[PDB]
């Protein structure tokens, strides 16, 4: 018989999915919309790493990578997970893959059987929840709350620890809220991991995206419970190379190696040689990532004294490029709010796929320019 | 708790793995080894391909590209599809991926429910019955004869049918064997899926290396019941590009992009823009397949001639770039003889997880000089 199985029919439809082709309809009747909606930097790769990229080309580097990544790459990234992370890391415990999605995806494939339950926190990025149902995991969500700055409470985390328990997954600096969770926060989770016997899974990409505060990596703790996930495509403005790393205890990061064998074999060639320059050329990385952070404050400034003028409300972000905004004095509900704002000129992503209800996520990696539009056009609505 | 999911233990420890141990063992203690092992081209990737990508640099293609590929690549996917296999698809029934392999990947995931039959045609190229396996599929073998020049009766291949059978995999040219299947027997495997109501999926990634008849896809005569799975990789030298291709029922195509975006997102920007170059300069990507084609049949008929000469058996392949030669004259089985080449100096793969048993795999995507040292190493083995 013919047919689709089972796991990609139990994929939910997307809200965001729904109001984006509607905007499409707009833009095609010739209004002119200011997008918030972006998930990756306004910014391009910068040229030393595009030139890591020309070199490697010449040098005719196109042939199949390890699984696990170039041998050179996985070097440079136990250097940067010890140096930056703390974390005590061997060449053997790191992993190249395409993009940190697929990292997470097949982390999953390789420590979920059926029935076995991952702890999320909401609002989350969309693609968790899929992720674990789609390996046959069950999902189980903790929820952060405004009022705490969407800071997890670890005394709500243990309430959803069951003795089938497999992973808790951490966020930090997070999308969509853009909270950065305190180390004392993070230490917390990891003792939970350790007693409870569980992985934590700790999603670090934004890093590099931080206002204020400090990074901490649960790792440095519990290195053979977490598994550290990130990747080039948000410090670097790398996302369509497609180049994320991971590393954690050998046996998974074995295994997860396993996974990509058997289905993209390896990332990219000439991605991980222009990725091994990002990771070696500090000076011009550096360079760069205060040049986007200076530019990201700065805009994550303006778009907050500006929603605060208007009395919508918004949590402080601390981290990445995004903004969680209240949409109660705009409609009863998250889609309806978004649909209003599409009217009025203002294309964002509804908080529904997140599970953030009642608000729609602002993306500042936009020019000041559009970011005064759309606080205008905001005003209008009000 | 903690440990590895079933799906990953559930997987096979390689035959290729230990003599590929010994191989580097005896290269580390100096030994000169020639090998015959290439599972991709020599050539280096073309240079309108490689100036197509600096382009893409220079432009700022670097950010994120829909899950199923750029539309000018799908675009340029049913026109190559249309012209070149004869067959009418339309943009929305193509796919951009992770090299063939994720294509393959993406697909049994979407098809394969714990229980569904998938038969696969031996000798047969590693990742099948691997791919399978790990979305809960059951392997059904179906031996080809080298009597027979490896082509599939499609008798043998009828008294495999159960009413589990879900799909049935054809790779012609074939990997390992070199074969090419007529159309009257493609034609056959396709009437038995439309027939007996399941998928037939077409491996098709080395149509451009064929030496002798022609390259027929299935998909002409049983389109609702066929995927064609291909890719830039052995045609134009981009291996390390990751950059594959498939067409089918929109339905299936649409569950294999919703794969794609739980886990890579989408191939890399730079390498999409690169392919469509290759699709598109028809003149100057037909004088690299027609140059390839020229060096791979001089290179496999100096490896024939002194094959027979030596008085040792292989079946002679019609395309892609392997020979199958039987083992027996010099040792019991494959494994003991790749150690006794390996001795001699030579290093070939054992036909083992290729279920290719009493053969080994000889490779001739290397130079003649290198072909022409093996054969005079061969000697040695008598």
């Amino acid at each position: 018989m013919r047919g689709l199985s089972r796991r990609v029919q139990a994929m939910k439809p997307s809200a965001t999915v729904a109001v984006n082709a509607k905007a499409l309809e707009l833009r095609r009747q010739g209004v002119d919309l200011v997008a918030l909606t972006a998930g990756e930097p306004d910014f391009d790769t910068p040229e030393h790493v595009k030139e890591a990229a020309r070199r490697a080309l010449a040098q005719g580097k196109t042939k199949y990578a390890p699984p696990a990544g170039i041998p050179e790459l996985r070097e440079a990234l136990a250097e940067k997970f010890r140096r930056e992370n703390g974390l005590s890391v061997t060449p053997e415990e790191t992993i190249v893959t395409v993009g940190g999605k697929q990292a997470l995806f097949n982390l999953f494939q390789a420590i979920l059987d059926p029935g076995d339950e991952v702890i999320v926190l909401s609002p989350y990025w969309v693609s968790y929840p899929e992720m674990v149902r789609f390996a046959g995991g069950v999902v189980v969500e903790v929820e952060t709350l405004p009022e705490e700055g969407f800071v997890p409470d670890p005394e709500r985390v243990r309430r959803a620890i069951t003795p089938r328990t497999k992973a808790l997954v951490v966020n930090s600096p997070n999308n969509p809220t853009g909270a950065v969770y305190p180390k004392e926060v993070l230490e917390a989770l990891a003792r939970l991991a350790v007693e409870h016997d569980f992985y934590l899974v700790s999603d670090e990409i934004y890093e590099h995206l931080l206002y204020e505060g400090e990074h901490f990596s649960p790792g440095r703790v519990a290195p053979e419970h977490t598994l550290t996930v990130n990747g080039a495509a948000k410090a670097f403005a790398m996302t369509g190379w497609r180049i994320g790393y991971a590393c954690g205890p050998k046996e998974v990061i074995k295994a997860m190696a396993s996974v990509s064998s058997q289905s993209t074999t390896s990332p990219d060639t000439i991605a991980q040689w222009a990725t091994l320059e990002a990771l070696t050329n500090q000076e011009a990385s550096r360079a760069f990532v205060e040049m986007a952070r200076e530019a990201y404050r700065r805009r994550r400034d303006l778009l907050l004294e500006g929603l605060t003028a208007l009395g919508l409300k918004a949590v402080r972000p601390s981290g990445a490029f995004y903004v969680l905004m209240d949409t109660s004095p705009i409609a009863p509900d998250e889609v309806r709010a978004a649909e209003r704002l599409l009217e009025a000129g203002v294309a964002v992503v509804p908080g529904t796929d997140f599970a953030a209800f009642g608000h729609v996520r602002l993306s500042y990696a936009t020019s000041e320019e559009n970011l005064r539009k759309a606080l205008e056009r905001f005003a209008r609505v009000l």
